[PDB]
C-alpha cells in the first residue's frame, strides 16, 4: 500500500 | 532449521 | 499484478 | 551460505 510486507513460513504450513 | 521463516517489511524500516 | 513475484538477495547487495 | 537468496512466485506456480 510504498509500505510493503511479506512473509513466508514452512514447517510440510505466507501477505502493499 | 526444514522449517523456514522469512519476512520483509518496508515503510523508508527483515529472519531455517 | 494476482500474479506476484518477490525476491531478496544479500551477500553486505530485492520486486504484483 | 552469510549470503542469502530467496524468491517467491505465484500466478495458481519458491530458494543461505
Ligand atoms: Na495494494
Ligand atoms: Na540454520
Ligand atoms: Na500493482
Ligand atoms: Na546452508
Amino acid at each position: 500500500t510504498a509500505q510493503k510486507l511479506v512473509f513466508f513460513a514452512e514447517d510440510a504450513x505466507k501477505x502493499y
